[PDB]
C-alpha cells in the first residue's frame, strides 16, 4: 500500500484522503527505482494505470518554491490535450505543495502563458503547445530536473517525434527521465538510447 | 541503494556485512523490492553477471529454519552447470545459515548427494540432469517448494535441458513464486514465462 512507501506525510495525506491506497502492479514495480532517482522505462497493458509512477517521484523530490518567474523542475509529456489535464489534475492533488501547469493546445493561448510567466513547479503538456512557448522562451525548461514522457507509443502515432526530441533536448541531461508505453516501437528505444541514462526496463508482460 | 536499506532479518544484514557485501548489482537492486514481497519476475542482465543475491536473499528471508529430520525442501534452485550450483550454493549457504542448503550436480557423489537429501534440506540448488535423476528416483521431493529458480535460462537451453527444466517445475506446485534469471530470452524461455508464472514482471537492466 502507498503508506509502505517512503514519502512525505502531506503526500500520504492527499492519497489517503482521496482513495488512492493500492499501487497497481506497475507502480508498484516502478515506484522503488523512480523515487531513487533512476531512469526508467515503464511498459504495461493501457487501461491498468500507472500515473502515479512518475506522479509520486515528482511530488516527493521536488522542495516547494514561492520565487515569482520561477521555471519548472518536472515535465510530463503527454500525446493528447484530455491526457495532459486528467495528469495535471492527478499530479495537483498529491503534489499539493507544488505549482502544477497544464499546457495544451485549443484554448488558453494567454492564460497558460501568463501561468507559466508567474511561476510553475511542474509543467504537464502536449508537444504542439509546449514547443510553442519553447521557441518562444515563455516555457523555460533549463531547470528541470524530472522528465516524463507519458504514452510513447502515442506520441509516435500522432506524429510528434519531433516536439518530442526538440522539448527532451532542451532540458539539462542531469535530469532523470521516466518512460511509459504500452509498446516499445523503434523510436522509443532510440529515445532511450539517447535520452536515458542506463534505464531499467520495467515490463508488465501479461 | 546498499543491502542495509532493505527490510532483511537482522542476522541476514550481520552475514551481508560480515562479508563486505554493500552494493546490490544493478539487477539486484531492480529485482529485490519484488523477489522480497513474493512476486514473479523475470531478470535480465548480460550473462554471468553478479545477480546470486537477488534469489538468495528472498530465499534466506522467506524460509524459518526447521528441524524435521528429512525434510523436503523449500526452495529450489536449477543452474546449467555444475560450477554454478557449486558457486551458488555456497553464496547461499553463506547469506541464509539458518538453512540447510544442499548442491546436487553430476560428475560426482551420487550416494553423498542422496543420503544429504534424505537427511533433509530447506534449499536445494541443482543441476538440471542429476536433479531429475533424482526427482524420478524419489528421491528430490519437490512438493514443497515455495521459491523456484532458473538461474540462466537461456543457458540451460543451450546445454540441452529444455525438457528437464519443465519436469523440475512441473513437479513443484504452481503456489510457488518463480523467479527466472537470462541475459536473452528465446522462444522457450518466453514459453516458459507464460506458462510457469504468475503475472511476472520483467526487468531489464541491460539499458
Ligand atoms: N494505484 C491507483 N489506484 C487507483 N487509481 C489509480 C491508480 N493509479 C492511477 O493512475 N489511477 C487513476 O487512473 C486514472 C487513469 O486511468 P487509465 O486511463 O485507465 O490509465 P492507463 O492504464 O495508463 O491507460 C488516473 O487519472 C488515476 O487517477
Ligand atoms: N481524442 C483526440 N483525438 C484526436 N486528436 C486529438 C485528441 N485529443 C487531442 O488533444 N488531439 C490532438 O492532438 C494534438 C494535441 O497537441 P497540441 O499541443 O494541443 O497541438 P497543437 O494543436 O498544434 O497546439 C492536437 O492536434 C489535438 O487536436
Ligand atoms: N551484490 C554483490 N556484491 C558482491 N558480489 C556479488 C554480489 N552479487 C553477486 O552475485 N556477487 C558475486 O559476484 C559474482 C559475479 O561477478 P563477476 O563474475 O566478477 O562479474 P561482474 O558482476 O560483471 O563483475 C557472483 O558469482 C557472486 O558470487
Ligand atoms: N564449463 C563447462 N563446459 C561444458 N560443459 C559443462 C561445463 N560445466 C558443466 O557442469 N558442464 C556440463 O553440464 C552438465 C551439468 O548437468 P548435470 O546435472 O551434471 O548432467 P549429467 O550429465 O546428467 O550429470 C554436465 O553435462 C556437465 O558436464
Amino acid at each position: 500500500e502507498f503508506k509502505d512507501f517512503p514519502l512525505k506525510p502531506e503526500i500520504l495525506e492527499a492519497l489517503h484522503g482521496r482513495g488512492l491506497t493500492t499501487p497497481t502492479p506497475i507502480e508498484a514495480a516502478a515506484l522503488p527505482l523512480a523515487l531513487e532517482g533512476k531512469d526508467l522505462i515503464g511498459q504495461a497493458r493501457t487501461g491498468t494505470g500507472k500515473t502515479l509512477a512518475f506522479a509520486l517521484p515528482i511530488a516527493e523530490r521536488l522542495a516547494p518554491s514561492q520565487e515569482r518567474g520561477r521555471k519548472p523542475r518536472a515535465l510530463v509529456l503527454t500525446p493528447t490535450r484530455e491526457l495532459a489535464l486528467q495528469v495535471a489534475s492527478e499530479l495537483t492533488a498529491v503534489a499539493p505543495h507544488l505549482k502544477v501547469v497544464a499546457v495544451y493546445g485549443g484554448t488558453g493561448y494567454g492564460k497558460q502563458k501568463e501561468a507559466l510567466l508567474r511561476g510553475a513547479d511542474a509543467v504537464v503538456a502536449t508537444p504542439g503547445r509546449a514547443l510553442d512557448y519553447l521557441r518562444q522562451g515563455v516555457l523555460d525548461l533549463s531547470r528541470v530536473e524530472v522528465a516524463v514522457l507519458d504514452e510513447a507509443d502515442e506520441m509516435l502515432s500522432m506524429g510528434f517525434e519531433e516536439e518530442v526530441e526538440a522539448l527532451l533536448s532542451a532540458t539539462p541531461p542531469s535530469r532523470q527521465t521516466l518512460l511509459f508505453s504500452a509498446t516499445l516501437p523503434s523510436w522509443a528505444k532510440r529515445l532511450a538510447e539517447r535520452y536515458m541514462k542506463n534505464p531499467v526496463l520495467i515490463n508488465v508482460i501479461k
